[PDB]
């Protein structure tokens, strides 16, 4: 086959049941996370590829970069709560990795600051427990799925992307393999 099982994707042993039907998983400590979204923008191509009616979900993961990832994982859920992701990716990428300028959750903060969220309601958010839902949320995913490493796609919980094999040359080549791989196994 053109797409084979064990090859540019891998189908989950213990299929996750009512899972987003595109997830991605990432940490903005991630090196390959950076460039994945910043350089090759897999996840903006991967959306343009998809069909009608599937969505897409990107969570934030705890286990690198010790306290601060777990932070931002906090305040990827505040960037969720407010709909400001496409605000605040680019800066907390470049202050983790760029600038190292991020070093502390007030740092954290000073990104959406920039980005024109009021203090008060990053605040409100920070402090809510619907943002405490939405960092629930995004440690059961990666439970579930038993996630040990990023960047990670998975489709309708059932298959893992595997970028791994695929020829790198060419970043727009690799980057429309993908999201073809990830419409694929959309229609499995």
């Amino acid at each position: 086959a053109q797409y084979e099982d064990g090859k540019q994707y891998t189908t989950l042993e213990k299929p996750v049941a009512g899972a987003p039907q595109v997830l991605e998983f990432f940490s903005f400590f991630c090196p390959h996370c950076y460039q994945f979204e910043e350089v090759l923008h897999i996840s903006d191509n991967v959306k343009k590829k998809l069909p009608e009616g599937v969505k897409m979900t990107k969570y934030h993961v705890n286990f690198m970069g010790g306290d601060l990832g777990k932070d931002l994982t906090q305040a990827w859920a505040v960037a969720m709560a407010l709909g400001v992701e496409d605000k605040v990716t680019v800066p907390l990428f470049e202050g983790v990795q760029k600038t190292q300028t991020i070093r502390s959750a007030s740092d954290i903060r000073d990104v959406f600051i920039n980005a024109g969220i009021k203090g008060e309601e990053y605040d409100a958010a920070w402090n809510s427990f619907v943002v405490k839902s939405l960092v629930a949320q995004q440690e059961k995913a990666a439970a579930d799925v038993q996630l040990r490493g990023v960047p990670a796609m998975f489709v309708n919980g059932k298959y893992q992307l595997n970028p791994q094999g695929m020829d790198t040359s060419n970043m727009d080549v690799f980057v429309q393999q993908y999201a073809d791989t990830v419409k694929y196994l959309s229609e499995k």
